[PDB]
C-alpha cells in the first residue's frame, strides 16, 4: 500500500462522513456529488476494504469505516493547524 | 474548504531532502511541477517558506513544516489502520 497516494481522498471521505452524505459535503467542499462519489468508491477500491454501507437508506460507515475516519479526522486537524500557524500573520 | 493537501506533503519532502531536485526524484515528479506547486503554496499563504538568499527554510517555513510532518504521520497512521485490517 501507499499512504501517500492522494491526501485529498482522505479529506473528502472524512467530510462526507462529517456531513451525513454527498448532499451537504458537496456544498461544504464546493465540489460535485459526482466527483465526491467517484473518489470515495475509488478510495475503497485502493484500500481494498468496505468503508460505506451501500444498503442503508442514508449514508453510513462500517466498523472499519469508523476507525479509518477517525484517523482521517486526525490528519485533517493537523492540516488545519498548519494553515492556522500562517493565519497568525 | 481546504486546498490541495498533497502540497503540504510535497513541501515536507522538499525540506527534508534540502531542495527541489532531490525531492523531485523520490516523489517521481519533475522539478517544474514541484516548483509550480510550492510557488502557488507560498502565494496563497502570503508568506515565504524557503529562503532564496542561499537550500534554507524560513522561520515561519520551519514552523509550517512541523505541522506538515505531523499531517503526514497521521496519514500514514490512517493507511496502517487499513493494512492491519487486511
Ligand atoms: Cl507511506
Ligand atoms: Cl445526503
Ligand atoms: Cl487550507
Ligand atoms: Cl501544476
Amino acid at each position: 500500500s501507499n499512504a501517500m497516494h492522494d491526501l485529498n481522498d482522505l479529506y473528502y471521505y472524512a467530510e462526507v462522513v462529517e456531513h451525513g452524505g454527498f448532499s451537504a459535503a458537496a456544498r461544504v467542499l464546493g465540489l460535485p456529488k459526482s466527483k465526491l462519489s467517484r473518489r470515495l468508491a475509488l478510495l475503497e477500491e485502493r484500500l481494498g476494504v468496505r468503508l460505506i454501507q451501500r444498503s442503508t437508506r442514508r449514508f453510513a460507515v462500517t466498523d472499519v469505516g469508523r476507525t479509518y475516519y477517525e484517523h482521517c479526522k486526525a490528519m485533517i486537524e493537523e492540516a488545519r493547524a498548519a494553515q492556522e500557524s500562517i493565519d497568525l500573520t
